[PDB]
């Protein structure tokens, strides 16, 4: 209640973080890094819910939220 911990163990990593609004949101992009299946162990951090995907890059964690964090 007082705060969500979300937890990413690995080798790296370089991320960043940033903002979306309608629907508000929290959005992780962590590099070098390739998309895998241990990504679902994510499901433990949404978030109203959690989605993640890669480019070519580059992996993005993208929060949904339930309240301003």
């Amino acid at each position: 209640d007082d705060t969500l911990s979300i937890r990413a163990d690995g080798d790296i990593a370089r991320y960043e973080v940033l903002e979306l609004a309608d629907p508000p949101r929290l959005a992780v992009d962590l590099f070098g890094v390739g998309l895998a299946t241990r990504a679902p162990r994510v499901k433990s951090g949404a978030l109203r819910d959690v989605r993640v995907g890669a480019h070519a890059d580059k992996v993005r964690l993208v929060l949904d939220v339930r309240g301003t964090m």
